[PDB]
């Protein structure tokens, strides 16, 4: 019964208030959500953000703006700032870096997603690590296929990301890894055998596979992510009412595996970030 | 006692006569090296075609000149051309097919390479795919992560591939898949739960690695590729003097593991090809 981290991704690059009214988009929107999903036990908000007309951008003012209102609404909760390459190009990616978040994700590897390549040069994933080094800020890597957890691996190896690399199995993504269950235990496989058997990991999966990614790795040791930005619905026929009500699905297949939801103090000691 | 089909890639799409004088670049020199490769006992020759100058080109009338040189100088020899994304963008690497070739490789997913994203739209996949059923070719899928290989199921699951999918691992590429024994296994693993026990595959080092992965693939009940495209050195402190010297480390292996060196005629048989 170790603790299980549960992460928010509250509001992406996709989404619109069309696929679903509950998705924030507006700064207020955003802290209201991620208030509620605070409290209904998420300790790290993965955080997009989108400008006037609701469009993914990069712009650092309202990562800035929206860090501040997390840390003043939320304050403890770990955030995470997004440098994913549908919201922005090149080393437009990371200028909020300087922001200094808690944590950033991190694509190590380029793969294919439903409408097109999904993009990260080698020099960019590598100009991203070094900056992360620059601001001390603790990586997630956002892991599409198997060969992106060994790239961590040597990016460790070679000092490229610092300590040990905290991988997120990303599944169920249309011409990238579906949610199998063979590969997802391989998955785990790779990152014990690479990083230590108690290296934390996390998983998360696209749409209907959210909820089957939630519980496959809070039965096996890992922490979990949820979210509007991934997944819409509470099942094919009804949406979600709010980011809290997808937290909340977690934190009761934490309940069904008898593991408690680490408070944001625990998500803290065991991802070594900053007490804060 | 399980016949071994050895592969040669002759030319690529980078070596240059500086890497290794024996890179065969003119129409003249890849008939000789191939030819060469043929009789060290090399039945699948994997093509790429050059410009003048010695650059990648994709030209359908430099391929035609190949291939009918192979089929009168290594009469049932398997012709194998490249869609590679190297030499040609877009449906300019399937300009080549409509020559009815026994074969073309083919990526279905994208990944990094060493300088650069490797891409492959799921878009030109299929049309690619789809150009293949249409002049009855038959693929050699290069699979350069985990991912890649659940999709070519996935595929043929929905008819888009045909038949049983000949799949290549590609490792020691810099920044995609290391040459990792654990995840070679699972390589094979792989194939056989989504294909079949006795599904064909092969395997392909880059540099240091080929030897490596002939060595893995060879006594693991795999077919193998070699070639100059891969790697130009028989070792740390010598260039291979030809195509062919490759061919034939490949041979001894197969040796090492008491397995025959496949006849073009068994070949052709265990990958549902043509007569000739
Ligand atoms: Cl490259
Ligand atoms: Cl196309
Ligand atoms: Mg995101
Ligand atoms: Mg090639």
């Amino acid at each position: 019964g170790k603790p299980c981290i549960i992460c928010v991704a509250i509001t992406g690059s996709l989404p619109t208030k069309e696929n679903n009214p509950a998705v924030p988009i507006t700064l207020a929107e955003q802290v209201e959500s991620t208030h509620e999903a605070f409290e209904a036990g998420a300790s790290i908000a993965h955080c997009h953000v989108r400008d006037d007309e609701g469009r993914p951008t990069s712009d650092p003012d309202r990562f800035a703006a929206l860090k501040e209102g997390l840390e003043r609404h939320c304050p403890g909760m770990i955030v995470q700032l997004s440098t994913g390459g549908r919201s922005g190009a090149g080393q437009a990616r990371g200028a909020m870096l300087p922001l200094c978040p808690d944590m950033a994700s991190l694509s190590v590897g380029s793969n294919n997603f439903p409408t097109r390549v999904y993009e990260n040069p080698p020099d960019l994933v590598d100009w991203l690590a070094a900056e992360m080094l620059k601001y001390d800020i603790k990586p997630e890597i956002e892991a599409f296929d198997l060969s992106h957890i060994l790239q961590a691996k040597r990016m460790a190896g070679d000092g490229r990301l610092a300590g040990t690399p905290y991988v997120q199995f990303v599944m169920g993504v249309r011409n990238a890894m579906p949610a199998d269950r063979d590969v997802f235990d391989y998955y785990i496989h790779t990152v014990r055998r690479l990083f230590g058997e108690d290296a934390p990991w996390c998983a998360a999966g696209i749409g209907p596979s959210q909820i089957v990614l939630n519980e496959w790795a809070i039965s096996s040791g890992g922490h979990a992510r949820t979210g509007l930005e991934d997944n819409v619905r509470l099942d094919r026929d009804r949406l979600a009412p709010s980011n809290a009500a997808l937290v909340g699905r977690a934190v009761e297949l934490c309940e069904k595996y008898e593991r408690p939801v680490a408070t944001w103090r625990q998500a803290r000691q065991i991802l070594g970030l900053r007490m804060v």
